[PDB]
């Protein structure tokens, strides 16, 4: 029996890693993320300079899951690739960064920078498409021309094998027009789906008062709110882009949550509010659920299962 | 105290009503509506002649909510105007229709026979413009090129204040221009957020199946999966649209959850998965848990605190 996925020229352990904004802003959060059970790690969606995002609060743990607008906080792109090109140990797990520019400009100067890094290291790249918490900029990947510049300029600039960060998509509509842009970019290898659900709103009775401080309690809905959206969009983009693989994001509080992602056609599967509430031991435990329900089912690897959900 | 609203000329009893959709399809459905405690009631988005819908199964409910993909099952038009012109009792309580052509010209044709049944009656529009569950029909909501044209097109058919129920949206840009289409329409008289979050997917993990029939298992999410979303939207189009009322639609089980809408800007609070699950009796828990509510904070009308969350 093996939990291990072989993409993108490399080999993982486990298809589990975190997801991006979670345990992985700092050294110390890239450290333990590395020293987790986890098959790999993405860094901080990152720009240009440094931020320290939104003000406080801007994160409120729901029972449902969680609501955030962070205002990607982050230590700048030198600091994620000087991690990537001299501290991360790639005998323990393959690294990814997620760059987050909040123009094309921004990001094609931050993804040049990259591509000494991947091609010594094999740093792989996802380019967020999807940040919902920065006031004035909209979710790139709800505007399809911006989106094709993006894909097109960082194709040009970067010129390797890159992933997507995509916002969640509601409408068939709007899988079908994602997809023919993203079919239009043969660089794109990987779909990561989905990112927060945006610009949500949660009150507390008892005050008549938002939970969060940025945009008038206005931030990105995470845990058991995503999964069915979530499970629709990495199925929608499996049979869409059958040249790309899709990695799934959203709801993933146990083996049970993985299975379903994997069997919706996920390759590797990405774990953000409950990895926020757990802490890095949730990853020791998501291997060990993940092999019980395959040991159950008489599974001994993910290919026998992934993308092999069924419809009536 | 008073859960009354007084809007468009009509006393409502109480905010209640239930979702387009639930209860509301056949004579006896709308007759147990009328004799339920509800404030007011809606119409089975109808098209201009009758649907059969989509294949089953084609519901299924879930721990947190429901799933659908109906396809807009009903009896065809000229049963709901005769309905509202015949049947309807009037003073138990007032009547919207929900009308949901699924091309513009369909939809003209069916508001001008509901003019003389409005003019002689008192009966409501709501447009829909978020039908999710229609094979090869995007939610027209999210085209806000061909919401002008349905916006023009019904205006001037219609010619008499009417609504419309809205898909969710999820952008600031969304909402803005959303906003901008909405604010040139000045017979659009309320806004109905939000319908279902379309096109999620839920599989059971017991047989590897999805849990509907219909496209490939796609369906529109209900219940507590939307109330943040329900919120948010009201409130952004609250704030957006002060021409205009705003009807909350999404997550509500309870009083708490109608409290809340109103507080982020609704008149009247719909009722879709919580009265799918309990029957029309929840109308009346949901009156008395208001009552409470409002009790406890000293309110003695909902416009004292309609639309007055905090921020910080
Ligand atoms: C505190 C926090 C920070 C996040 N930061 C980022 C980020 O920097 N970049 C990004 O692409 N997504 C970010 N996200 C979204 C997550 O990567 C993920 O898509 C989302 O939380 C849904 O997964 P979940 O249900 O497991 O939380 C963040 C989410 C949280 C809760
Ligand atoms: C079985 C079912 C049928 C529905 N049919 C309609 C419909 O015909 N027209 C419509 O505008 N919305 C329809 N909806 C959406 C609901 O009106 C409502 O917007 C949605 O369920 C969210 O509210 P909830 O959280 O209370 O379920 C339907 C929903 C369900 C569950
Ligand atoms: O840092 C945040 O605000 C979230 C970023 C994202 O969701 O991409
Ligand atoms: O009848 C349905 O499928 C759904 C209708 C709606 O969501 O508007």
């Amino acid at each position: 029996m093996s939990l291990k996925v072989n993409i993108l020229g490399h080999e993982f352990s486990n298809p589990f890693m975190n997801a991006a904004g979670v345990l992985c802003t700092t050294e110390e959060d890239l450290r333990r993320m590395t020293e987790s059970e986890s098959g790999s790690l993405i860094g901080k969606s990152c720009t240009l300079a440094p931020r320290t995002g939104n003000p406080e609060p801007r994160y409120f743990g729901l029972p449902l899951g969680s609501i955030n607008s962070m205002g990607l906080p982050n230590l700048g792109v030198d600091f994620y690739l000087s991690y990537a090109a001299q501290t991360h140990d790639y005998s323990r797990k393959p690294l990814f960064l997620s760059m987050s520019g909040l123009s094309v400009e921004e990001s094609v100067e931050m993804v040049k920078k990259l591509v000494p890094i991947t091609k010594e290291k094999g740093t792989i790249l996802e380019l967020n498409l999807s940040a919902p918490n920065v006031p004035g900029k909209p979710q790139v990947g709800y505007d399809f021309d911006t989106t094709r510049t993006y894909l097109q300029k960082v194709s040009e600039a970067y010129g390797l094998p890159f992933g997507v960060k995509m916002p969640p998509y509601f409408d068939i509509a709007h899988f079908d027009m994602a997809a023919a842009v993203l079919n239009d970019f043969p660089l794109v290898k990987f779909i990561t789906c989905v990112n927060s659900i945006g610009n949500g709103l949660v009150i507390d009775p008892a005050n008549e008062t938002v939970v969060i401080k940025p945009k008038q309690g206005f931030g990105g809905l995470g845990g058991k709110y995503v999964l069915p959206t979530a499970l629709a969009n990495v199925n929608a983009f499996f049979r869409r882009c059958p040249d790309k693989l899709v990695f799934g994001c959203g709801g993933v509080y146990s083996g049970e949550e993985a299975f379903l992602h994997i069997l919706a056609g996920a390759s590797m599967v990405q774990v953000g509010t409950a990895l926020h509430d757990e802490g890095p031991i949730i990853f020791a435990r998501l291997n060990k659920e993940l092999q019980e329900i395959m040991t159950n089912k008489g599974y001994k690897t993910l290919d026998e299962f992934r993308g092999r959900v069924k419809t009536m």
